[PDB]
């Protein structure tokens, strides 16, 4: 319950525009803990399975080639309702709909360059975590401030 | 008209997690003027009178003992709608409903660990102010910017 | 593309300069993805403010608004980007800071309606009128931003 | 006994009026030191004169007392290893024109007569100043959750 | 007085503008306690820069410096206060960003010397030469900060 | 060339538990350096030994390996002109008491036994450690879009 995990990935425009540290900071100060972290240049084959739900969409080719044109920061975060609250912290998928104070609302403009991706559901979280991370690369530890975050 | 006061308290999980300065900062940059500030470990008796409207709730015992298990920072802020807008700045009482940009929305997760308390009304404010503070501990002064914060 | 070149006029009111919010104000517009086209430091005359606020000359606060806008220096800015008029309003917040949400410029830094530190063009033609009013075409600097291909698709 | 040394930190009236209170506490909190005492107060010229008793012969003594009395102060007591020494380093030089960027004074003030913050110059100056503004009641003892990550 | 009003000329270079460091630089001078007197956004010409760097015409990097300062728009600013020429130079950092200390402007956002984001008047005399060069007397705004009596005794 | 030099920067277990990861990365990003390698790992007691092989004859070597092993670390590789030397300056002195405000250790830690972050002391140390924590596959080469504004 207090160990739910979600997949968060900083897109190539986030790395290029230098927003990797700020994004990691909003999740740290919130109270979530990092379980996995890697710096990687994804293959278009990997992205196709990650975006297999959108293969019918007209933007699919441009989305896969944009996600491949640069490195990404693949993370795994853990905490009570990390999937949902993470989506709230991220904002709406279109930055034009995001409210200020959200990651997209403070840092990006266009839908095709929305700097960050969050797992839309627990089922989408477990599918994406097992896709980008192996079980070895996920680190298990207890934050020194757990008893001050949860009861 | 601009002299209304509210009671703001940083809960024991807000002191332990190093969130005291940032919390005071949001009320300083907002345009509010600090009137009372103290550092205190509230006795269970001082808390039960503060939470007397919640004595019939099942969590009342765990709420008092958690608020007593650590020191709190008790503050009094004055300004136009410092009670109401203070509730807005704090956000919703359960952090899972709070919006990003609010204090709880940026820094905490669970309801029982929401780092901060605010007065819910002008009637709650007066009672809470007169309960934790004596009339002398309250400092009355004029901010050098009040002609730029108010007209 | 030609839509990504949309422009808006953002002014930092005298209370925003006095309370030292100019750099933080420009920071939210820089970190968002928008580009600086014009920037000047000015003391607007009452005559200049009246034409800028001509659609409020019937309101009772008009005289108090113009003199307060003239009682100090302002920071006139022009910004460009996709929906810079509409999203700038969002980042600014609601005109009354008691309505603004935390995270907005007005929600985070100001209290009273008469001292809401910042102005934003409400529409594209209000932006078109306000940019041509405070800026001459010479004062506007068009440059390609080094991260443009990472802001846009 | 060194992971318990306390120092007295005071935010001057100009530090409050300009709204640097949370910013000052933030640097002490993130540094690793623990907040032991806190109070908001408009100092009387009596306690000021005992606080600055070492400067009674200096020409600025009168203007310093009435300035520190012209507004409210935030009186703080911080605990940690060498909090008296590294507290002075964090503060910067007493003349803000001598403070280095990154310090509280080097970042936030200009003139020496308005240097927003005061630091205890020594452990003996601290315990005198601690006993001056703070009674042993108003000092809170507790263990921070990250102490074992701050100390060995 | 006169000392409580000395002016310097701090310029944000094109790499500071391109990398989104305009708001951060203004915020540091604001929170220091200095008074914004003038501010302009400008693509300065090769000729304006030659006179600005006239004491460096006999240096091999002089031609690549003027073309880099012309390759983008700059933020020209004027700040007023006590010892703001000197203190501003300490805030900027050392001109070689590898010598600038952390906490300075160049120590925090700069690596190479040919890309040192910002310039500061080295002396009061260089200030009054540079200020009169980039700005006209009209564009300089004199006003009284609301916190002056808490910055100066 | 010298715009491509790399260094090895690790965030110790106390830097992670006290939530400093995003801040440490942000200071390197805003400086202008490029992120080359990034991983999150619980280093084994065999890995930090060869990392701290020069300190095996120091009395603290035992408590340092097991402290480095007591939590997860964030191993990083950064590339830029003089990133090894300028990395050390940004970190500050190894003894946080000697670190200057504005550095990572002058802002965020107190004790030598808990200085949150590590930096490569030299180019040859950097290349020895980069090949110790990272394999050539995990290092991502990409041209930062603002390169022509960071370097001339
Ligand atoms: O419109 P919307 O409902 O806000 O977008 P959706 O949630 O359906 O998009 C799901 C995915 O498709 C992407 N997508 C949607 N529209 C896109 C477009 N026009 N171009 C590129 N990608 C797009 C989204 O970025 C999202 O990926 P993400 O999880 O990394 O943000
Ligand atoms: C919406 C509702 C259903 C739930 O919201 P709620 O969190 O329980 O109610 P509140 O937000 O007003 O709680 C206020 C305080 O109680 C605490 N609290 C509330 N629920 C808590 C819980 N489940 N566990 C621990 N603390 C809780 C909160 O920490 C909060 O702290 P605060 O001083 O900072 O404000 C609420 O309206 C409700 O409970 N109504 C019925 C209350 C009632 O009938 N009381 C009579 C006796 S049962
Ligand atoms: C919202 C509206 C309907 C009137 O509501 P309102 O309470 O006046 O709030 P507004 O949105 O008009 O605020 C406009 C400005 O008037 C000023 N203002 C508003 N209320 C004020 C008050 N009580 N005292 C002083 N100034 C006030 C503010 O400065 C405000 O923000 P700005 O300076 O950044 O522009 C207004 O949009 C309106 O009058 N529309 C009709 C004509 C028009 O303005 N059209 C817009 C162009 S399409
Ligand atoms: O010599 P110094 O610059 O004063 O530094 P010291 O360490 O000796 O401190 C002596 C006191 O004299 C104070 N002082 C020096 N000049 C002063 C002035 N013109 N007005 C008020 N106080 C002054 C200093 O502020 C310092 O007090 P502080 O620690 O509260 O700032
Ligand atoms: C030669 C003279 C200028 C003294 O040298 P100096 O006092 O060391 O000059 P500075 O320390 O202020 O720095 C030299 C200027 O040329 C720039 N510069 C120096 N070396 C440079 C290089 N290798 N590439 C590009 N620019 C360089 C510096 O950035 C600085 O300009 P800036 O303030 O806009 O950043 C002397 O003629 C005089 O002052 N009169
Ligand atoms: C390491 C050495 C330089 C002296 O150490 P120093 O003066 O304290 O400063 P340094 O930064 O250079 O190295 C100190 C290391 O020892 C650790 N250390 C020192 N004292 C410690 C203590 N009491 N407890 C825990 N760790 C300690 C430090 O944590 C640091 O490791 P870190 O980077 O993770 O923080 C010395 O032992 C030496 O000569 N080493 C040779 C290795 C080298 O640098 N070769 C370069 C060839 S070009």
């Amino acid at each position: 319950a207090n160990s739910e995990r979600t997949f968060i990935a900083i897109k190539p425009d986030g790395v290029q525009r230098g927003l990797v540290g700020e994004i990691i900071k909003r999740f740290e100060q919130k109270g979530f803990r990092l379980v996995g972290l890697k710096f990687l240049q994804a293959s278009e084959d990997l992205l196709k399975e990650h975006y297999t739900d959108l293969k019918d969409r007209p933007f699919f080719t441009g989305l896969v080639k944009y996600m491949h044109s640069g490195p990404v920061v693949a993370m795994v975060w853990e905490g009570l309702n990390v999937v949902k609250t993470g989506r709230v912290m991220l904002g709406e998928t279109n930055p034009a709909d995001s409210k200020p104070g959200t990651i997209r609302g403070d840092f990006c403009i266009q839908v095709g360059r929305n700097i960050i991706h969050g797992s839309d559901s627990v089922k989408s979280a477990e599918k994406e975590i097992s896709l980008w991370f192996q079980p070895e690369e996920l680190v298990e530890y207890k934050s020194c401030a757990q008893n001050w975050i949860y009861e």
